[PDB]
């Protein structure tokens, strides 16, 4: 039987006997992701080049997600990669959920048309205070729903909740997300590692050894493959689909990494664990880091459990 | 003034006072490219999953059929066909088309960027057309380029007049000229290759890569990017500069990429854009193939990076 | 502030504190409407014509399957099926849906406007579900409306809260709310009927039209419009005011339009928008059907025009 | 074998051994028509309604700009511009184009079918271009046609080789040839005119319509259809046979439709399809215009129907 994103979210909400506020959130996000897809694919670009003859793509992305979330009446605190301060929804539009999002990750390399994506995480608000930036300061464990949209060769929405990870394919002919992978689970061990090897000069001693273990296996088994798209959503999804390990580790120059905990690492960490993988900073789980700043960074290693554990074995070996 | 792929080709063909045969060939390719793009973005996938109750095979069918019915071709070589296809006599034209209808599709399970690559030759002589008409060196190319089905769909066309970049506007199904007479940066800051095969690397490749991470002159290291889909990596090299490598080693002494419909069109585009493309031993466009599916090693990109690689390669005798 | 069909339906459903079954019906229907629109605008027609070497049946299959799978329905009535369709036990919900999946499809050869018509009833009896559950008068409708595949694709939804119009944005595949709480003009300037049956017109119909061409008060004559596709004509009536007529004639002594899945939904839209809809003897919404494909005469449109027709009808005893 | 509008036109142009100027003009119109199709179907309307917190003017601008930039024209006459547009010398080509960029757009609020009508003349003298280059009779037309934005989007192209109909596949932004060399029925069963203005009908028009509703013989009355959008009624007339009338009366001694860009392009399609088109006094294509916006009466459609009309017309003369 066919299933859509909207109908699927409605069914799950009906099972749990919820109020519909989260479903109205998820549907609003779905509308915003489709408008980003249409724009990322350059619909109407002929008008920019004068077939008769405006905002830039990350500005438009932020406006779409922001405006769809406010007008969902389901949110109260919004954190975006693009805004210094969390946005507190006006009282007339306030709901109970805190959404942290990256409206367009990978945007640095969109001029070469490589894959980009939207990342989001949803927390129920826990305090009884007036809403503030503080409500966004929850660990990833607290996530109610998380996921990402990947605008690749086709457009897919990957949704993670307690019931598992599900993947939805965008059908541009009808503007519908079609359920194509139910309850996905990552391989126990993979054949690909993903990290920017151009910066090997700054690699932590552990990272140097583990990557050395993948290219020059001690037993002389076959080497792993290397892939690095450079757009976080693309690398993590390939890791989910094919297994393997993705690394953005900390080094001496960047003791807490470069990727952002609230709207890059946590949503991705939440997807990985619900699909049976791991996600660590090296010292602890990403979902266990408690942030003190909504834009603070975290190092992240994620993927198949057997690969992330071998990294931890090597990492431990260097203290 | 606004310009499209279709009008652009007509204007050039009218300039050169040609017969219109290549303009039709290109028009058919472009039509095939919009259909591949439509299917790759999974339009109608809702019917596959029962809303009312293969992709490299389809791409091939689209390109084969649009070229056959263009009446401009006589020999077609595809990654997907073991043997060349000879156009029916009543439909024969004067051109040979080599193509990979959808490269990267083996990893389309992760929605990686994929693309269509093509190169066009004039056939060899008024005899019966044959596979030998496709055994020309890349120097002979009349036109080459690629379609990239990435975050957006772009068609890159290289001819004697240079390299031009056309963006597909899906709202109207038209290719819009957005980059006129493209030229690659003289030097870039990114290198692209699967470092997982380091165990098999040639000394020249090992040394050259060591130079990218650990610069002798103290300058900043290059960044690494490797999508694993040749159209996606090569296009990034064109737009951003840098170097792309799939070199020869001892286990694959002639490489992995295919000479006719992967390497030659991309070297042709590169040279036309001011870049270089080498086998290590010689220019890609100078290899004379003896098999339509033969492979070649390829290093292509910004001239100073390809020249810097060649110095190391020369240095290893 | 922006609003979509889905968000509008959910907000209304949450206001009334319902279970979500009707909302799930509406979402499934909306999905089928977008697939029907895609097919009516001929997406993919190139593959029908061999680029790689019936419409009303698909419309019915899309709706049947999207409604079955909503778990919200138990009896389905389609213009395309002789007998009512009983949903299988594991998929049963409490709603009865009568619909024309593609009305006007007979003249789709000329690219005339076509449309989808639907009415939604809560099942009223506690018996095993059967064809009998669809024989309710239009007064009982919970929701009704239509999709017009015209110059653009618009969905018109009528409920207790009134009539709302949603324009399909094909760039993103979402229905956008563009007209809130729509209400028809009190009196209009256009009449709509197939004047080819004039030889068979009842005297009341002939006279009322004579008043439109030759106004007794010297005012301007009404304009005539008759497209021949009921969704197109009624929507023009809704948007511009005026009157639409499909009266009884000799080949159609009980009228021609179907009461269940054409007249009732349109009557419901009209009344909820402040218009009228009559058979001549009584309101369309008060007719009690005895057969799922039975016909009825219908005069509908602006309230002053329908009342002007009714006075003329009364005068003829 | 599949065929597109672009490939078909190139084939016809290569056959005739023309310069390619008309092919560029025709190819520019096609791109303009698809952009009009995108806007009429309301792509991007969600941005207009604030998702991120003109139509006949845009239609005119798309055609004007695409034709100017085609380098194929020198004089442009539009329903939307008081004076002919003279192309700057560096963009001048040999053709004069007359057009209604969006006919029927007055009633587009109701999502009625709308359309684009065009006629193409070779300029006849070597003088500096002026309005006088557009005052040629329709006999002189080199190509004419219309785009219908109906349930789907179709392009109807008429030339000396005949009339051909192309369906836009929106999935790929391509016009697919679906009806080659179409010819109208010798006689039809539909008449089309605004009968609401019967008070103003010429006595001849009154009688002929009376014969259609009340056939003097045994046959069945004709059916009536009137969309009120000229492109839709004429196209239905072409596809189904019959007659379309916007005739002259005493309040409008020269009719209402404009000769250069409404009546002539439609007369040309009709004659090329084997139909007729008359003002009552003479063939539409024979009128010598003296003003670029002058009006003409027009009766067109199936030949036996127009001849029967002319017999009645002669009777009152
Ligand atoms: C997807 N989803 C949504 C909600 S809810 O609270 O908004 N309730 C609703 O929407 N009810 C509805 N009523 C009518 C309609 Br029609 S939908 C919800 C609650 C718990 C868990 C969920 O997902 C399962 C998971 N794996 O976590 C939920
Ligand atoms: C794009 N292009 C196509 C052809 S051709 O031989 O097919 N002739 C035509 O198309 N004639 C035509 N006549 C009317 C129309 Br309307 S098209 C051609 C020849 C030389 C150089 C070209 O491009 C410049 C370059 N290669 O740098 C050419
Ligand atoms: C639009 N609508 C829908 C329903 S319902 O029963 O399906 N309930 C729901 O959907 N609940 C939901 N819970 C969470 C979500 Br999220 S939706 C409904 C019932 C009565 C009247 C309606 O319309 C009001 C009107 N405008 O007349 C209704
Ligand atoms: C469709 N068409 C177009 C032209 S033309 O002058 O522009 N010539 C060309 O385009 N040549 C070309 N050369 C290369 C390419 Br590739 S096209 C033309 C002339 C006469 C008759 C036509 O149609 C048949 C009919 N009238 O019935 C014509």
């Amino acid at each position: 039987d066919v299933n859509t994103l909207t109908r699927f979210v409605m069914e799950e909400g009906r099972k749990a006997r919820g109020t519909g506020e989260l479903t109205q959130l998820l549907n609003s996000l779905c509308t915003a992701v489709k408008a980003i897809s249409s724009a990322v694919r350059k619909a109407g670009i002929a008008h920019l080049y004068g077939i008769a003859g405006v905002k830039k793509l990350d500005v438009l992305s932020n406006d779409l997600v922001m405006n769809m979330l406010k007008s969902s009446f389901a949110t109260c605190v919004l954190v975006s990669e693009e805004d210094k301060h969390a946005i507190i929804v006006e009282p007339e539009k306030r709901g109970k959920y805190v959404v942290c999002f990256d409206p367009l990750d990978g945007s640095s390399n969109i001029d070469c048309l490589v894959s980009v994506g939207t990342i989001f995480g949803i927390y129920r608000k826990k305090s009884t205070d007036e809403p503030s930036e503080k409500d966004a300061l929850q660990p990833g464990r607290n996530l109610v729903a998380a996921g990402y949209a990947l605008y690749g060769s086709a457009t897919m929405l990957v949704l993670a909740m307690d019931c598992g990870v599900n993947c939805f394919m965008l059908d541009p002919a009808i503007g519908e997300f079609i359920l194509v992978d139910k309850d996905v689970k990552i391989k126990k061990k993979g054949k690909i590692y993903s990290l920017n090897e151009g910066y090997a000069k700054d690699f932590d001693p552990a990272v140097t050894e583990y990557i050395q273990r993948k290219k020059f296996p001690p037993d002389n088994s076959a080497p792993y493959g290397a892939r690095y798209v450079g757009s976080m959503v693309a690398d993590v999804h390939r890791t989910l689909v094919y297994g393997g390990i993705f690394l953005y580790p900390a080094n001496k120059k960047s003791p807490n990494g470069k990727l952002r905990l609230l709207y890059e690492c946590n949503p991705m960490a939440y997807v990985m664990e619900k699909a049976g993988g791991m996600a660590t900073t090296g010292k602890e789980a990403v979902l266990d880091v408690i942030p003190t700043d909504i834009h603070q960074r975290a190092p992240v290693i994620l993927g198949s459990p057997d690969d992330v554990l071998e990294f931890l074995k090597v990492y431990e070996k260097h203290s």
